Formats: C-alpha cells, structure tokens, sequence
C-alpha cells in the first residue's frame, strides 16, 4: 500500500540499514558507471531527508513520490554525461518520464573489469569500515547486474561480510577466503540469471506471463495448499517481482517481507519445509523460503480429466473465466508433477489453452478435446531424446568437447551474432552437462530445461541490445515458454553471407602460452567461431581437423625457444593448412 509520505513509510517499515542498502542498489543500478563515493553521498543525503519526514511528515517535499526523490538525487551529483552515454537527457525531462528514461538506460552488459579477490586488501577495508565494505559489495554486484533481486542482494552482502568476519582472523587469509567467495559468487550469478528472466517475462511478455510462472513455481513448492492460497501468494509475489524489476526497490523489499511473514504464519498449510526457515531473521527467512524445495505430491488427488476434459463446463469456464480457469489447470497439473520443469508446465498449459481455442468453436467440443491429456503427455517426450543425446555427447567428450560441439551448432544457427557472445553462450550451454547429466530422472529435465531457459534468456537480452539475426529475434520474441525448443529446431542459417575476408582475423600469438588453461580454451573456441564464420558450410570432419591443427600448432610453438618467432613463421602455414582442408 502507499502512505502520504512514502519515504517515511518505507524507512519505518525497513529500518535504516536495509533502507540504506536498497537506496545504494537503486543508484548503482541506475548509474552503473558512476563512482562509489558519489553514490555513498547521495545515499547519506536521502537517508537524512528520510529521517526528517519520519519526524515530521508535514515538512515540505515528504509527500513526493520515491521516483521524484531518487531522480533529483541522481541528477545533482551527475552533471557527468560525456563518457557516460546519451542518458543525461533523462534529468532534463521531468517525472514520470525521467524515471522511464532511467529504466530504459539499464545496461545488461556493461564493460567493467572483472574483479579479482585480493585477500589482504579486502581484509584491510573490512577493518577500517565494515559498513563501507558491505556497501562496497552491493555497489559492485548491483552495477554489473542492474536487475539483481534487491533484497536478495542484501542477504548476500551479509554472507559476504560474515565470511571476512571469520577469515580475516587468519594467518592464511587466501586459503580461507577464496574458496568461500568463489562458491558464493556462483550462487550470486545463478540468482542474477533467475531474476533477469523474471524481469524479461513481465517486461516483454506482460504481467500475465509472470503470473503464470509463479502459479507453476509456487504450486510445485506448496502443492498441498489449496488454489485459494496459491492464488493469494501468487498475487503478492507477482507484485513483489513487478516492483523489483521496475526499480521500485524500497516497495519491493517491504512487500517481500510482508509476504514472507504471511507464508511463515501459514506454514502448516503450505509446506513442512518451512519449519527450517520461519524462525530466521527477515532476509535469511525470505531467502530460505525462495530456496525451498518442492514438496511431495499430495496423496489421493483426483484425475485431471475430471475438471479439465470431462466437466461439461470446460468451454464455458475457458470462455467466461479464461485466466482463472487456465490458472487452475496450471496449479492442478503442476502440483502433481515436481519432476516437471516449470517452462515445460507452462508449455503444456499453452497447448491446453490452444486446444480449447480450436475445440470450443466446433459443434462437438468434447469430441475434439477429449484426448487432450494423451497429447500433452507426449509433449513431455520431445526434450527426452535430445537431452539423452547431449548427455551421451558429454559422457564421451567431457565439458570442453560438449561446448565445442555447441559452438559449431550455435554458430551455424546464428552466424551474425558477435564472436564473444557465441563463445560465452556456448560455454554456458555446455556447463549443462556437468550440472545436469549425472542427475536421476526426477530432477534431470527440470535441471536441463531450467538451466537452458536461463542461458537462452541471456542470449535474447544480449540480442535485444544489438539485433543481428532474424532467426534469433524470432525465437526470442515468439513465445517465452517455447524458447528452448525453438532454438533447438533452428538449423544452419542459409541467409548468412560468409565473412569473405579480413587480414588474418584470428592469429595466435606467443602471449597465448602463459594464459591460464581456461583462457587458452576461450582463445581456441574464438578461433573455432571465426573458422565457422568464414566457411559456414564446413563439415564436422573438416572442423575437427582444423581444431586439431589449432592444438598442434600451439603445442609446437609454445614449446619453442623463440615462441613468438614460431607463431610468426608457422602461423602462415596454419592459414594455408586450413585453406587446404576446407576444399
């Protein structure tokens, strides 16, 4: 809800420290290139005005919307616009427009230096000023991921500190810290992808899509809940995510706290896994609930054919009460299948929907949709063969082998996409092997579908910033829930006109010899993409030969005395070699 003084309301609800955090996150996600201390000052200033309004709401300005209050604060420190971008055009414009402009200016792949844990330096900062060091962590992560789930970011900031709380007390700082923060960094990135997809769902496919996702999601976590309760929690959660994804972070965090209290207050009718969450403080409590496993399927449930195929009122309910009727279907189908991926559950509901839209226009609707479930049961089969086929490729060729094959397959599907993007996304798609293939059946599809929906979303967010491929635009915008099988159906893009020439686009150099093995990979794989981009019908067999010429060439020259000399005298016969194998 809103109060006359929203700043007062949020500071009271949230308490200073999380108020401060979220305001830092907001500024850092709005101005991802601005320096830390210009932000800290903006936050100290908002905080003081917040305090004023708390003491006296009757004071001037206190009734201003949070947008107003944020933007005039950003616009003061930032007259800086030169090596910024176009954006200082926003400040000039007024509200509600200046805010939209801001939001529109969020950069999904800023080009900021990957940060390298320097254990001693960071431990120093912790001693001087934990608070600053807390906020330092927030600033760094928020600006690299400007849609990161803001109250979850506070949770992570606290764990990041409680880590140095523990290891900065050590003789071996590194051997302590650097395991912890690598492990935590992986979750942070996973959280970041999950949220980018939530914000893509509402932003490009409307609030309806996000709502469907949550019904499916929540029905899997609390399957013993009735559709009334699920519907109430879905409503509250959709609004939490709507606020967070629109930058309304004080309102997000506050509504999320209220929700987490409602869940915990009702835990006896929701899931017995909540016992482990519900005595925790607020942010840990919310995080634990976010992370909750599905529950077991409730026993003694009737068959879905009852309400969904047999009920005389099917077309009636679909026509008269469409969104809630599909909602009910999604809930009932989802609570019965924890072994299903959410994007799959949603795919099934869309196909159920599409069948009714065909069938209810006919003379005998029931004759037409009677068998709808046998059809949907089969849509679950499609992924299985390919998932199976890919896990076999992974077992036989490991992660590297599986990324190289994906690089060939996605370079062929989308040869216009920039080489660093094709490398990044292939490399992430290939990690699905490691993540999912040694799972059992009950988790395997959800594992794979889930993780692919997250990385394909990354591709589409990147592609929206610079659209280059017709077929990518198509799969990204056609249907959210069908993105994975769309990208799968994509074949060699015959509309692509090959890279005729350049002067030796990719050359290996003696520098390569010292890079860490990881980075030597990304160099080989870049070179693979460039090979494919110039000879877009090269065969699997030709491609494996040239990769083998890449590896033989580097091994020979990295093992040479005059390393750079070998790259320069022998480089040329790799170019000819490749030429000769491609004919």
């Amino acid at each position: 809800d809103t109060h006359k003084s929203e700043i007062a309301h949020r500071f009271n609800d949230l308490g200073e420290e999380n108020f401060q955090g979220l305001v830092l996150i907001a500024f850092s996600q709005y101005l991802q290139q601005c320096p830390f201390d210009e932000h800290v000052k903006l936050v100290k200033e908002l905080t003081e005005f917040a305090k004023t309004c708390v003491a006296d709401e009757s004071h001037a300005g206190c009734d201003k919307s949070l947008h107003t209050l944020f933007g005039d604060e950003l616009c003061k420190v930032a007259t800086l616009r030169e090596t910024y971008g176009d954006m200082a055009d926003c400040c000039e414009k007024q509200e509600p427009e200046r805010n939209e402009c801001f939001l529109k200016h969020k950069d999904d792949s800023p080009d900021l230096p990957k940060l390298k844990p320097e254990p001693d330096t960071l431990c120093a900062e912790f001693k001087a000023d934990e608070k600053k060091f807390w906020g330092k962590y927030l600033y760094e992560v928020a600006r690299r991921h400007p849609y990161f789930y803001a109250p979850e970011l506070l949770y992570y900031a606290n764990k990041y500190n409680g880590v140095f709380q523990e290891c900065c007390q050590a003789e071996d700082k590194g051997a302590c810290l650097l395991p912890k923060i690598e492990t935590m960094r992986e979750k942070v990135l996973a959280s970041s992808a999950r949220q980018r997809l939530r914000c893509a769902s509402i932003q490009k496919f409307g609030e309806r899509a996000l709502k469907a996702w949550s019904v499916a999601r929540l029905s899997q976590k609390f399957p013993k809940a009735d559709f009334t309760d699920v519907t109430k929690i879905v409503t509250d959660l959709t609004k939490v995510h709507k606020e967070c994804c629109h930058g309304d972070l004080l309102e997000c965090a506050d509504d999320r706290a209220d929700l987490a209290k409602y869940i915990c207050d009702h835990q006896d009718t929701l899931s017995s896994k909540l016992k482990e969450c519900c005595d925790k403080p607020v942010l840990e409590k919310s995080h634990c609930i976010a992370e909750i496993d599905k529950d077991a399927v409730p026993e003694n449930l009737p068959p879905l054919t009852a309400d969904f195929a047999e009920d005389k009122e099917v077309c009636k309910n679909y026509q008269e009460a469409k969104d809630v009727f599909l909602g009910s279907f999604l809930y009932e189908y989802s609570r019965r299948h924890p072994e299903y991926a959410v994007s799959v559950l949603l795919r099934l509901a869309k196909e159920y929907e599409a069948t009714l839209e065909d069938c209810c226009a006919k003379e005998d609707p029931h004759a037409c949709y009677a068998t709808v479930f046998d059809k949907l049961k089969h849509l679950v089969d499609e992924p299985q063969n390919l998932i199976k086929k890919n896990c076999e490729l992974f077992e036989k060729h490991g992660e590297y082998g599986f990324q190289n094959a994906l690089i060939v397959r996605y370079t062929r599907k989308a040869p216009q996409v920039s080489t660093p993007t094709l490398v990044e996304i292939s490399r992430s798609l290939g990690k699905v092997g490691t993540k999912c293939c040694a799972k059992p059946e009950s988790e395997r599809m959800p594992c794979t579908e889930d993780y692919l929906s997250l990385i394909l979303n990354r591709l589409c967010v990147l592609h929206e910033k610079t659209p280059v491929s017709e077929k990518v635009t198509k799969c990204c915008t056609e249907s959210l829930v069908n993105r994975r099988p769309c990208f799968s159906d994509l074949t060699l893009d015959e509309t692509y006109v090959p890279k005729p020439f350049d002067g030796e686009s990719f050359t290996f150099h003696a520098d390569i010899c010292t890079l860490p093995d990881t980075e030597k990979q990304i160099k080989k794989q870049t070179a693979l993409v460039e090979l494919l981009k110039h000879k877009p019908k090269a065969t699997d067999e030709q491609l494996k030969t040239v990769m083998e010429n890449f590896v033989a060439f580097v091994d020979k020259c990295c093992a040479a005395d005059d390393k750079e000399g070998c790259f320069l005298l022998e480089g040329p016969k790799l170019v000819a070699s490749t030429q000769a194998a491609l004919a």
